[PDB]
């Protein structure tokens, strides 16, 4: 487009909601293109992370980790305010993986306390796509922080299986998976710092052993369970976008299936179909579709069972409606 | 298909047999919908999984490690019998991950010693899939204790390519991958315990580091090695069936390749061509198709290659027949 | 083909560069098939990785890690002399994952001090592939000693798109990835071995830890950076082949993507595309095609971010032309 059309484009602000919720927005895009805008505060704060009372100094687009989900369709723009209030403590900024040059964005987005910025990207690659901030030779401290999200660009006229068929669903979660690296004393008792910059040089010790203290989902062990379970009934259809800013993922509803998977995150790659256990790589964002046929409790989890019941990565969906006894029957229960 | 139409169904009963190999089937589906009956009793056993004597205490699907591959056809039912004997002293269950419902059957088949199960599931989706104990509380200790399989759920027609053209194996084989996590003593001796109980929280301490000390094939060091060495011969086409339960592996056959791999497992997904070395997420099966060209020994191993050769992840293919010199000649032989 | 008419094909014989580039080539096969052929020698050689000065005693095809490119095209034969020095001290072989039987070659190639080989093979399988040395009992050890490479045997005519179109690239390069396992002292400093054997028992404790203290693309941590870093220009197609012999990688175009990525490697098997990040499992090469749309400084990694930024693999690409404020723009640059 030229410049005239880019400036005569429509402008729309829209309210980011916190993950695993998503903004509202349509699934076949609503007009031509649109430039997007958004707004995000960082929030430098002490969060817990466990039942234990182990502390992160997370450091948080919009005050939530993972960052919220945003979500726009191909060919719109992208319209960040990203704001860094003055009672920080750091520089940040922001790489969008959806975005061209510059980083992703990082290059413009530097700001120090006190300081705001807005970058403007266009969204040329349908798919979800990882966003993290990058400040130059602090990069993975921020993301290992919790400084990180995702970006959903839908193509224009909503999903598609490889045939070309419509696929709607009825509801999307985000689920943002983080590792976490939290350093313990001679005694094993994970330490507490009074600033984050405190922290840093155990920490780094930490992530050198490539072996996370945690892996949790929405930012806390436990985070999606119980009261804070993600719902849905038999007959709806969910997509769930997983991602994970640095380290390799499996994700897996127990009880269930990935029905449709763009397991790299890109719509325009077919998805895979009737997955058990999908892969995403650190550094990237997936999706999986699900029409639920059964009702009850699943556990959704990274299907390293030792980091899903061990170190955090388990979540729950809890679904009503009516049980189907040709997908499954107790012919006999558990009897001596 | 109602209660009334199930029952009516042919039954055909399934002597299990141990990996690597597979009980008798037939790759296209012999008629209509069928009940596939098989009976598994639960073994809790010490296994020496090294040649230093190294123990686990496994938890294991019909006596063995990894438990035996059951096949059925796409729309069949498979009834599993499982059965926890008075010798026990844990509660075990089964998830199959080809089922949809109760955390794939997990939450209808708790047993403790002394009792037994009868589960019933419609196998829809065509692949290969884990099947695995996940008592809630101590799911990543009873499947890194070796208590996990796999199924097949061929389609219907057999399996095919990308474009519809047959596929037809000779051989079959079955490879499970097992990842232990063995504590030691102060002299970095491996412990041995006289109960599993007893070796619990030695355990979960290993298990925490993500690290195996061992990652093995059909339970052992060298176990598909041997005696125990896989066959073929030149000109049959095989199929490698290759499950990891609970942590990533990435399957290689060492002078051949996988002219045809399902890496995710699932026959609706088209399988990749030519692969040197697939990947095999955690927490799912893969299946890889051979045509032998060329005799003589083959490694199949995880090609981490500490984990192949340092670990314990690597398996031998004796193979018969006449050499290829078009395909590989030794121009010059090692020479001064 | 019989003796006869492998024997009247035509011989070329390629003079090999060091990696990052590439020997010169032709995407498209000139003429027929032929015997394109190859010489390398072993070089046993200390190599500093790091800008602290630690050293690792490598085991260096043609002198470099990773070892050189090779590039025929498919049906073509490669045949390699290997010529290990007697001022070498270990015996040597050759695996390539391209090839069929013997184990890739490392059963026909094992050469000591002093010996040389010539091994042909018929490049039946196009993609790119790891190619790796494998004494018996010691595979590992040489492998993360540098001991590896790759190969591509690109389609006769040239590489296409999933769907048939054309693709061609203006530049390649050739990233190889090497996982690097160096003992400590009581301190923590990187030891100082004499002689190669000296490091041994040291280095197998350390590869048992499964976590590499270095993540090094060209055999260090920066190597492709500053005046080495890699080049291109705005409207440049670039493909850049990487290869891991050991290990997982995840490599990311920051500030890019990759268009077209055989992520599996093999070129038979349709490519990705649009992707953020990309998955190479250990033991394997892919590769990734790539139009740059933005000048200025792009890092490519492993992005398992703690990998690319504390343990080595990152490389950077200069990339010359006009900014594209379309593409990207900093509306409001840093600002109070
Ligand atoms: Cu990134
Ligand atoms: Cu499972
Ligand atoms: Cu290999
Ligand atoms: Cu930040
Ligand atoms: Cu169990
Ligand atoms: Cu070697």
């Amino acid at each position: 487009a030229t410049a005239a059309e880019i400036a005569a484009l429509p402008r729309q602000k829209v309210e980011l909601v916190d993950p695993p919720f998503v903004h509202a927005h349509s699934q076949v895009a609503e007009g031509g293109p649109k430039v997007v805008e958004f707004t995000m505060v960082i929030e430098e704060k002490k969060i817990v992370i466990d039942d234990a009372g182990t502390e992160v100094h997370a450091m948080a687009f919009n005050g939530t980790v993972p960052g919220p989900l945003m979500v726009v369709h191909q060919d719109d723009y992208l319209e960040l305010t990203l704001i860094n209030p003055e009672t920080n403590t750091l520089m940040h900024n922001i790489d969008f993986h959806a975005a061209t040059g510059a980083l992703g964005g990082g290059g413009l987005t530097e700001i120090n306390p006190g300081e705001k910025t807005i970058l403007r990207f266009k969204a040329t690659k349908p798919g979800v796509f990882v966003y993290h901030c990058a400040p130059p030779g602090m990069v993975p401290w921020h993301v290992v922080s919790g400084m990180n999200g995702a970006i959903m660009v839908l193509p224009r006229e909503g999903l598609h299986d490889g045939k070309g068929k419509a696929l709607t669903y009825d509801k999307i979660y985000y689920v943002g998976e983080q590792d976490f690296y939290v350093p313990r004393d001679e005694n094993g008792k994970y330490k507490k710092y009074e600033a984050p910059g405190d922290a840093y040089e155990d920490t780094v010790k930490v992530m050198r052993t490539l072996t996370p203290t945690h892996v949790v989902f929405n930012g806390a062990v436990g985070a999606l369970t119980g009261d804070k379970a993600m719902t849905a009934a038999v007959g709806e259809k969910v997509l769930i976008v997983h991602s994970q800013a640095n380290r390799d993922t499996r994700p897996h509803l127990i009880g269930g299936h990935g029905d449709y998977v763009w397991a790299t995150g890109k719509f325009n790659t077919p998805p895979d179909v009737d997955q058990e256990t999908w892969f995403i790589p650190g550094g990237a964002a997936g999706a999986a579709f699900y029409t639920f046929q059964q009702p009850g409790i699943y556990a959704y989890v990274n299907h390293n069972l030792i980091e899903a019941f061990e170190l955090g990565a388990a979540a729950h969906f809890k679904v009503t409606g009516e049980w189907n006894d040709d997908l499954m029957t107790s012919v006999l229960a558990p009897s001596g």
